[PDB]
């Protein structure tokens, strides 16, 4: 039950964060490397120090996750697209477009998960303003200072909460399709 | 009475608020990391000094509270399209779309109402040209300055201006429904 | 008399100076900032002198008239799209929406003189290249530099004139329209 | 006779001449004050040198031409539009529209005339790469330097040769309407 | 088998590189040269340096790759609105236009192979952190450092990921295709 | 023979180089004058050395000779665009329409000959990356360092690979317009 409803809202969500992301991760992080002051002299030692303290910036893998969640909705278009141009069958071939639609959506679940968790896993939920860095370029422990990291650390939360209020939603829809339905799919 | 001219001048002001935001937002605080000046020499004083003065800048909050306002307003919009694709019972939907759109207006209502109460008490009314500041990278209190302090306080005011006018707007709306109405749409 | 192209030569200009305005002003002042040298040697006496000297840009007053000028036709073009969706009565339809845009052409021409008195007293007609600052960061009296205020000045000077035309034209036709046609929007 | 041919190639010109501008104008133009270096030690005399060696950038000059060549065809197309919402005196209306092209386009020549004559009179033909300047921040005669001037003064000849064209173009529209459309124009 | 889904698998991965790199590539490498450390004290050391280390940057490989890829589309498109702008003979045309898609096709999967190859021979899997270089201008050979190697290396280890996902797709189209419409092909 | 495939050809070749100019080359000519760095002490020694070493920047010769191509193409199309407003007779119009389209790819092919020329004679093949300097702001001869001559003169050498390769193409197309038609056109 209001699972058209539950989709309608999980549509807006995703629209609402892409518009958000679009609009404000490009200038928050535009200039991070720039603004970037650690105590040492010797060369080298602020790239390097920069480097592990962010090998990843988080913008990367929020676009990589959206980019990668749409693709399930983009080959479902296609699909579409090439059975329009195609035409008791026709209740068959949509059966199989109902099916191959059950299972894009589990499919788009699991990468859903997998990329909620590695976010977890990855970045974490505070940005450490300080850091404490000693690589090859630099003789001993060194002190480095982190630009923004509050606003960093409200919009990483801001995302996961996103990610996990689509996870639920995406939970609520498999649980909406249920048992049998992914028995039907299997096989 | 006067209700549709009501809506009417809420949409010209909602459309005349994001165009000014867009047009002018960006390039105020395009570079306001940069222009900051404070007296001290210890490395990292500055951007720590720089968090702790402006922690969530003015631009986010406001582009946040656009997007998360036009939300029911596209949830609607979607509802609307999936109800035209689906097609006594005529009238029964109609009457579930108007109470529908009752509740997203309430809802919308109450949005603007916690938008505004946090924006007040978060940024407040002026904004502070010169700053005293005391983290852990300074070892005593240092003062920072700060750049283009009356334009973004007088940017401020007029937000604030717009948001209670949109306010205003959206209890004069509230009011024409009534009580009626909104017992209507509670059960 | 000649009305119509009154009317077309005021959307003429107006369309000039919008496009004139959205491709040369960003550019003039994307660097004034930066672009700032004052004989001084203490910490923050170059950012309190640029904000005493220059509180509120005039790019940002331009683009502040330009948008609030546009906002009664877009919201006659409001309401000329919800009557056409709501259709002896079309005659009185016909006559309400000719009163109210007579009305909303006054009220133009109000906020037009009052842009235009604003922007004569706030700016005025030269921009002084070299300006004299005494604020609590700096200890005495100090001799700051604009760059480029021989454009500024012509610029601001053609803005003026364009805005005195547009004054012109909007008094014309009111003018046109005649004190029988006041006394009947009024009444 | 050939005068359908001429329109078109003084069409295809302007074309070319607008993409030429607006593809490469920005960029030479984009730093030129950075790249100011002047040999002299007193703060502020490099901000004043520029302002007198270069009042008005060349760019400026040429999109204002630009935008104010195409007014007159702007102002015939929504004299054209109006004429078409309105509808033997279709005849007159078709008569007075060509007389109204005439004076339109003998106005643009005029216009064409005078800008040419403004560029030649206020930028030249050669931009000096060395330039003299003593004004009251510096206390004597001091030597800047310009940075790409082979370059500026290579696209202001092709700009100047272009005007020509333009020029000689319009000079043969105005031979083939003659002194009868003239006079028949003035009366 | 499955030869429409797999076409529709390759477009879909397609899309999703090509949206990738547009949108990530650009931000990565906007500053590669800037934040460039090299322990060095005579002037040009540094950019002989890294003019060695990077002589052509990635992000400028696949751009050419992507729209070198791309032409067999566009000449097949370009061939099919001339054939479609000109109209037993109908079939014969079909049968060309057939033989000509499979030999672009084949045409496509050697580009790709090449590109592949090249790429792999000229940056490899890991970009290092630390270069060592010896030119002309500089006496010795000197230690300098890059920016942000990990996620250069990453981001073209997933390129090759994608790449060679790519490149089996393009096999399997081949092998579905098989000997005798190559050899159909050839004669 | 083949014409209509050789000019398909040329076409994907002419969008193919637009692309690619348009995609990379603001990127790598973007801050050319910045990373500039030339043995000297003297004031001013550095921006004449670089307008004496690249007086014109390739990217503005591409630039040009793309626009300038493209013209007879637009004049044709405007031409086309009136023929069709005014609509035995027709015959000899489209026989003048063919003649007229001869002579306008003769023009092209003899701008490109042109173009390709001016390209030779100007930059030729490699980019020196070291400099020797002597003019009147610089005592002595110096020698400047130029930033990344390597993929500089790699895009010049493709830039001339195609424009070679369109030479060829449009010397096929006159080959096989051939000498009547040639005449035909003389006269
Ligand atoms: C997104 C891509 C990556 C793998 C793809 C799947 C790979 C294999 C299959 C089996 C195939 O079987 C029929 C239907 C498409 C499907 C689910 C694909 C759907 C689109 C997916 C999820
Ligand atoms: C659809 C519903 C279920 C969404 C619920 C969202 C939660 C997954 C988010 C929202 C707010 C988050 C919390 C916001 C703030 C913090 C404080 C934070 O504390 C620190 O950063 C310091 C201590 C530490 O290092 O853990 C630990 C995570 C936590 C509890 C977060 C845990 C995850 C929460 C509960
Ligand atoms: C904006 C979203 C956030 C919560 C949403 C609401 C959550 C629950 C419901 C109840 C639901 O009941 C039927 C109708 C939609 C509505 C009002 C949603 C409308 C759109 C809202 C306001
Ligand atoms: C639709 C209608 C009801 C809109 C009315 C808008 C008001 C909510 C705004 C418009 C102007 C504002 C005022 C503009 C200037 C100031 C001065 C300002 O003074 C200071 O910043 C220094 C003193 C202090 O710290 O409070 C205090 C807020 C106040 C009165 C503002 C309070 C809120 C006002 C009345
Ligand atoms: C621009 C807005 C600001 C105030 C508005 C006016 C406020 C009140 C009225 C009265 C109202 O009476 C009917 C008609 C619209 C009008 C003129 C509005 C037209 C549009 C205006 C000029
Ligand atoms: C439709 C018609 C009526 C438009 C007419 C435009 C005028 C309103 C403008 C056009 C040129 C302007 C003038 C251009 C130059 C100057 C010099 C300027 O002198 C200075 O800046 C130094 C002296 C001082 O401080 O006043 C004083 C304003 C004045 C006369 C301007 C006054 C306003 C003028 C007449
Ligand atoms: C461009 C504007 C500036 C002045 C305008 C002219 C001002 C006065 C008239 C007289 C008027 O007489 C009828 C016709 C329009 C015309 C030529 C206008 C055409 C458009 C022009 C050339
Ligand atoms: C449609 C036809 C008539 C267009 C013809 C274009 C001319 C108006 C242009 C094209 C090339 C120009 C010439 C290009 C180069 C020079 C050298 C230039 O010499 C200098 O800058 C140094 C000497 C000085 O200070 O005059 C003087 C202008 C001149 C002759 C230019 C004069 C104007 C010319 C003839
Ligand atoms: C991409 C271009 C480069 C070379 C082109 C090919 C060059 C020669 C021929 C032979 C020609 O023979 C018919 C058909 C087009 C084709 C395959 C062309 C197709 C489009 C290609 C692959
Ligand atoms: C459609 C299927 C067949 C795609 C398979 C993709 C492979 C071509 C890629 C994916 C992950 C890649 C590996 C990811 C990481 C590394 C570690 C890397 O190690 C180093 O960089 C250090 C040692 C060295 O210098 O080789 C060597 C390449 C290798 C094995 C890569 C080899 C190529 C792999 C297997
Ligand atoms: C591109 C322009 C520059 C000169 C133009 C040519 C100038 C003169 C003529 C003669 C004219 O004779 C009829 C036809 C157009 C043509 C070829 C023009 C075609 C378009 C061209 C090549
Ligand atoms: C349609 C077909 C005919 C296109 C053929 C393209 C040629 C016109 C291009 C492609 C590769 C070019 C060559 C690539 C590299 C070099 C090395 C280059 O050597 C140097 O830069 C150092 C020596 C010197 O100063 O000449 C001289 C030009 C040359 C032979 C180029 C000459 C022109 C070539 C043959
Ligand atoms: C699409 C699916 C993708 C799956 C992705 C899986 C990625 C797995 C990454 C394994 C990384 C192991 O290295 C891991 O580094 C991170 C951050 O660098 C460390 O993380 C630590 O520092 C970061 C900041 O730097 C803090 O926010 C975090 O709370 C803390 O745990 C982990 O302690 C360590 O375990
Ligand atoms: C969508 C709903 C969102 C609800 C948002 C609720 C946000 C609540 C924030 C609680 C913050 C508590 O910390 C609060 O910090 C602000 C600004 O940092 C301080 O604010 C103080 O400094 C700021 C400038 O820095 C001044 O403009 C302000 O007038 C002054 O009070 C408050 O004195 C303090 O109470
Ligand atoms: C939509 C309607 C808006 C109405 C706007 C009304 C704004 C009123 C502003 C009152 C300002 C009072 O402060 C006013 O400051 C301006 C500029 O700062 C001063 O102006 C002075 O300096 C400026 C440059 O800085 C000169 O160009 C000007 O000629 C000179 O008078 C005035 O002498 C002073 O009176
Ligand atoms: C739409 C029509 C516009 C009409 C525009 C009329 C503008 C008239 C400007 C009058 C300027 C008088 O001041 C004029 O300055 C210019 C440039 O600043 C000087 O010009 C001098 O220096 C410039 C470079 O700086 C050289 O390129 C030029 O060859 C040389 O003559 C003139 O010698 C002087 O006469
Ligand atoms: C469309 C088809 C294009 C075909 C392209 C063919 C390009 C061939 C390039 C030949 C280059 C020879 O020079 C080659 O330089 C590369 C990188 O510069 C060196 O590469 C070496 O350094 C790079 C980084 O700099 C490492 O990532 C790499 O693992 C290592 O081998 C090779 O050891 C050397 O062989
Ligand atoms: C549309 C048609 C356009 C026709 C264009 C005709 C342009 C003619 C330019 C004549 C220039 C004469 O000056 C010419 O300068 C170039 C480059 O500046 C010199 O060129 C020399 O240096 C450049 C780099 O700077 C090297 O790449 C080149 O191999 C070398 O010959 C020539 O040796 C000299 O002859």
């Amino acid at each position: 039950h209001s699972t058209m409803i539950g989709r309608i809202l999980l549509t807006v969500v995703v629209i609402f964060r892409i518009l958000i992301v679009a609009i404000v991760g490009e200038t928050v992080y535009d200039d991070e490397q720039t603004m970037f002051v650690c105590n040492t002299l010797q060369p080298g030692c602020n790239q390097a120090c920069y480097d592990r303290a962010f090998p990843i910036s988080h913008i990367r893998y929020w676009v990589f996750q959206i980019i990668m969640v749409c693709t399930p909705s983009l080959c479902f278009i296609t699909y579409s697209v090439h059975q329009s141009a195609k035409q008791k069958s026709k209740l068959r071939r949509q059966e199989g477009i109902s099916r191959f639609y059950i299972i894009q959506v589990v499919f788009r679940n699991a990468l859903e998960i997998g990329f909620l968790v590695g976010q977890y896993f990855l970045y974490g939920f505070s940005v450490p303003g300080l850091y404490e860095c000693n690589r090859y370029p630099c003789i001993k422990e060194v002190e480095c200072y982190v630009s923004r990291p509050t606003e960093k650390t409200v919009f990483l939360v801001f995302m996961f909460a996103v990610s996990g209020i689509c996870v639920v939603l995406n939970l609520a829809e498999l649980n909406h399709l249920g048992w049998r339905k992914i028995k039907l799919a299997v096989r």
